[PDB]
């Protein structure tokens, strides 16, 4: 049994970041990775995604090339190519990580970890036992795909992972999901050719965001050429000689249900879930407490119910983004190794950007969460709806919607929601501001940048 | 003599904005405009500019279309077209302004104003006299072009105005200036075809910005294909049968001066100055005090040395941007009409974005202004130099440089400087933060957006 000071299971974002801060404060640390380091962020998430998004933003422009006074192209985008190059980047990234870890002097034990009986907190890896007072579990989370029980033909669908394995742009895409990975997937395929359809249980996507966002984004997906199939779900999937035949039910409120066939489908995407990676961790042997869905349960300091065992990132099932993994992983290293009793991540005002077309940007709480936490009389909302100056000379148009949720007398900006061009790099500055309890005044006292979209967020009337 | 409560001379940004706030607080106001309302911002500045910049950003992409997996185009951009459309937009904008003013019920007296003898503050317009206790002078500023005395062939050069009148992209461009309108002009023409050259007195442009910016921007102009001609100035210009022949002197420090001919020049741009519009205002009749360069002199409340006479915008010669015109014009309306003794514009931390390729973004003071106001021991600078993920798959590359100037113990962020993709909509959030005395910690406590460039500004180490 090799004893350490820190043992971090999983080598993805949350975790790499912790072990790293731990080595920094002086600590005998190891990270147990089952396969590719960099986790999801590098391999099949953030990075591969943004590359494709970036590729998509190029079709949107190729469509406006004529309006801006240049001739045009024709079409035929070769997916094969961009695919290859995106992979060589993931490779470069992995090698950087390989080197970075080995240089910061961290024992990268490689293999599959699990908990044993061993009285005090101890893990095995490929028949070897390692232990250390503090073991952090950062085992991530995987894509949820339906069971053949419920949906016969379930296994025929592909997920984000498989999406990042596509060697050719699928001429006909079908996406099931109304969240962000769904919205994101639907947009890339549509922009890049595939006649796509987004099948959602209700009438709008991103039902978890502000009304304006969930609304404006369903609409934009529509004008973009996506096909929102509302109050629908796949009954069964059947591999024809053509491709796939999706039988889905459209049960619109107030109407009579109708069962439909969706033929010659190239790709059927399960963009419905991220189940935690907890099963074969064999937590059971320590009584490590969990969710009724496998997620590990921790307190406001990332402590499991067991002493010396913690959790961070996707696995815990809260704020499923890379930076929350990092911010939670590194903050821990300081509580422990710097002996800082106040280091914990404040899960409020966490900013999230969704890369649809156009980009969704948002931080803080929504009108409703607000109205509830304050009072219908206490919540004031300012908003704007304009057209980016980018479409003063284009036929192809998209909007930009900005909303500000203020609280109480002083008009404390407690929620900023927006969709529009540049909304990806637009948010962050305001996140810092918002994080530092900015009032509508501070916003209003800031001199504008003209001409910009951002200027609109500070001139709200 | 028609008496009012407010009389605003000039109908541009500063001014329209004031008169407007004045009408809002209940006031008999008028605005005396000599020609096109909207001033410079609409007609020959901000707006016409951003349209062209936007057009330029399209060539930069057309050059990367192949890398992103699509075929290509060929070249031949028709300037004629984009030109036309940009004008119809200025027209739409003017009409909006025409209507807006007439609806907010403001007497738009049209013609050329001037001050008379008349004991108490009084102006004439086309042989008509108007007066009112408060008269604001927002007469703007014009482009400075050399005198035939100094430079024989001076009048042969065109300025920003004329640039916005070009009906065809000039195959050979020559630009004299090392400031932002110069840098901006040089970039658009180069991206859009014209074999351009930027003749500057020294070795770098934007000598007024942070070292990093002034440096990185000279370099980027170079890799972009511009031609920085250092320690050079035009001796004389001569209209040949071909086009123009620029004779310029290259007096590099440590070398021997050399006089050179620059043949077949299509366009020679005077991007050197903005002299105030004060001459025929006939201030003289009131003793309205000024600069040794015509600029009006005011105090920290926009008061001239005469009671009941104020000044705002370009004319005053400070912070020559649209928003400073607005922020100064509207703040005045409240001091006066709302009777607010504290309404004045804090000219510190004013944010400015320069639209070069890539975009320059910056707010607060530089390392040097800082080091001086604090102490070489008291100023700490954090910085990053990375490549936007946009060029993970491109051959064509550009960087991104971010610098943070902190002050004292608490590491107060007192200056943010950057150049890079999306740096146009990136700045503003931080401007609010910076405006509210943000410390490096607040920056550091903000959860990141991944993947973004903005995330880099909050993870500075
Ligand atoms: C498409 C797509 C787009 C996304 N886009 C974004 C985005 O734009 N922005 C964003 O901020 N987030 C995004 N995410 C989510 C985000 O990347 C996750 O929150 C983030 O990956 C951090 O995860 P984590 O640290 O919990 O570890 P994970 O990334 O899940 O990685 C854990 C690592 O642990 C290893 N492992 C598992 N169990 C064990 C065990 N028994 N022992 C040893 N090794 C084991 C795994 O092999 C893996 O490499 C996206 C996800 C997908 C899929
Ligand atoms: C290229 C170019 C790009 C620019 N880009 C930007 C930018 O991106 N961002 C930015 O924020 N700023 C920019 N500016 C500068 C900015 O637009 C000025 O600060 C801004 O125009 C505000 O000016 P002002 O309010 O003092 O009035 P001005 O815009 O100069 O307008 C004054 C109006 O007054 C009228 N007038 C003059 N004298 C009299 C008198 N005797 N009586 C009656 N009428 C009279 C004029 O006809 C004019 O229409 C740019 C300028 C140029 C040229
Ligand atoms: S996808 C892995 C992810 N990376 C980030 O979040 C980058 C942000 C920040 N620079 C950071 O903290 O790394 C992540 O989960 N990283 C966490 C981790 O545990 N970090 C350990 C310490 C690593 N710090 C070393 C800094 C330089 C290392 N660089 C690389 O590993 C290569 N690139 C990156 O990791 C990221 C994503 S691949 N780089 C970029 O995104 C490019 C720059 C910019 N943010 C952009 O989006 O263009
Ligand atoms: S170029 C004139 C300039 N306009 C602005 O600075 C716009 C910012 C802000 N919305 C504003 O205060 O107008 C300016 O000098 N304006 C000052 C003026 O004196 N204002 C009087 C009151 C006008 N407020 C009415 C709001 C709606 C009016 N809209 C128009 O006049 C048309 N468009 C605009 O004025 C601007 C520039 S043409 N619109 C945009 O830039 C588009 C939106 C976004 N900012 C973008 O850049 O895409």
């Amino acid at each position: 049994v090799a004893s350490y000071d820190y043992l971090v299971i999983g080598g993805g974002s949350g975790g790499l970041e912790s072990a790293w801060r731990a080595a920094e404060l002086g600590a005998r640390a190891a990270v147990v990775e089952s396969h590719k380091l960099g986790g999801t962020c590098v391999n099949v998430g953030c990075v591969p995604k943004k590359v494709m998004w970036n590729t998509a933003v190029h079709s949107e422009f190729m469509h406006d090339h004529a309006d801006y006074g240049f001739p045009s192209c024709e079409g035929k985008f070769n997916w094969r190519v961009i695919k290859e190059k995106r992979d060589a980047y993931v490779s470069r990234l992995n090698a950087i990580y390989q080197n970075n870890l080995t240089k910061s002097h961290i024992e990268i034990i490689r293999g599959h970890a699990a908990f044993t009986s061993d009285p005090k907190p101890t893990i095995e890896v490929s028949g070897k036992k390692y232990t250390a007072p503090h073991i952090l579990i950062a085992t991530g989370g995987m894509p949820s795909t339906p069971h053949e029980s419920q949906i016969p033909g379930a296994s025929l669908g592909i997920t984000s992972d498989g999406f990042f394995q596509l060697e050719e742009l699928p001429g006909r895409s079908v996406i099931v999901g109304a969240g962000y990975i769904a919205v994101e997937m639907a947009g890339i395929l549509s922009a890049l050719g595939s006649k796509t359809s987004l099948m959602i249980r209700h009438d709008k996507v991103l039902r978890s965001f502000d009304s304006m966002i969930s609304t404006n984004c369903t609409e934009e997906l529509e004008n973009a050429g996506v096909e929102v199939l509302k109050f629908s779900q796949v009954k069964e999937v059947k591999k024809t000689l053509s491709g796939l035949e999706v039988s889905m039910v459209t049960a619109v409120p107030g109407r009579l249900p109708v069962m439909t066939m969706i033929p010659d489908v190239d790709c059927l995407l399960w963009a419905i879930g991220r189940v935690p990676n907890t099963k074969d961790l064999s937590l059971n042997k320590l009584g490590i407490q969990t969710d009724d869905k496998g997620h590990i349960i921790v307190d406001e300091f990332q402590n499991t119910n067991v002493k010396g065992i913690y959790a961070v990132g996707d696995v815990c099932g809260k704020a499923l983004l890379t930076p929350v993994a990092i911010a939670a992983g590194r903050k821990l290293a300081h509580r422990l190794f710097e002996y800082k009793e106040d280091s914990k991540l404040d899960y409020n005002n966490i900013p999230t950007v969704v890369f649809s077309h156009p980009p969704i940007g948002t931080v803080g709480l929504t009108e409703d969460e607000a109205i509830h936490k304050y009072g219908i009389e206490n919540v004031k909302t300012y908003s704007t709806s304009f057209t980016p100056m980018y479409h003063a000379v284009t036929k192809r148009k998209t909007k930009c919607v900005m909303k500000m949720v203020c609280a109480n007398k002083e008009e404390k900006v407690v929620g900023i929601h927006m969709q529009g061009l540049g909304c990806d790099e637009m948010l962050q500055g305001f996140a810092v501001a918002v994080k530092m309890g900015a009032t509508k005044a501070d916003f209003d006292n800031t001199v504008a940048i003209h001409p910009t979209s951002s200027e609109e967020l500070v001139t709200l009337r």
